[PDB]
């Protein structure tokens, strides 16, 4: 399940980058950037593979791309935020 | 992110000459002068280990190495000047 929305101003500033970057369609920092989301875990709602893509939310001072992750599905602003590598989603209000 | 470009000629005069060492390879004023410079905050594009590298730009009447650098990035003419420890950034432009 989705746990519910958060605004964009309240995520870490490097969620506003990455999603300035998926709305120009890259280039991304990381080759790992665009990859398909499989959702094997299914906790957001199950679609056709390939529905679902992510993106990398850069931890400024990790040694690694780290947890924090955006998924896009295919429908206008569905952007979900993930800050612990999958274990829950909250999707992205942008209005707030 | 990189404030904006700058002309050398605009920048302090020791910035020239750090420049100049770096474009013979030294010999440099100090031992830091060459080590790798991690990018950790992610203030400068995501690059590999080594990418980027860390020069002394002398500051008059110091008796540390104090907060002003140049960086430079593998890139032809990417060098980059700090002159508050890292927290900012500007692209020194040497063609002015
Ligand atoms: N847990 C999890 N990882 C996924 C899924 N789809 C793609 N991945 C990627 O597959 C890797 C193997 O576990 C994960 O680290 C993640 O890489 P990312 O680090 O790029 O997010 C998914 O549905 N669940
Ligand atoms: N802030 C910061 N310091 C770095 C980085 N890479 C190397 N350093 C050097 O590592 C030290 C310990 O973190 C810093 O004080 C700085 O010493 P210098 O002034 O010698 O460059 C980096 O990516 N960020």
């Amino acid at each position: 399940d989705v746990s519910g929305t958060v605004c964009l101003s309240a995520l870490p500033p490097e969620a506003t980058d990455t999603l300035n970057l998926i709305a120009s369609d890259g280039p991304f920092p990381y080759s790992q950037d665009g990859v398909v989301f499989q959702n094997r875990e299914s906790v957001l709602p199950t679609q056709s593979y390939g529905y679902y893509h992510e993106y990398t939310v850069i931890t400024p001072g990790a040694r690694t791309r780290g947890t924090r992750r955006i998924i896009c599905g295919e429908a206008t602003q569905e952007d979900y935020y993930t800050g612990d590598h999958y274990a829950t989603f909250s999707l992205i209000d942008q209005t707030c």
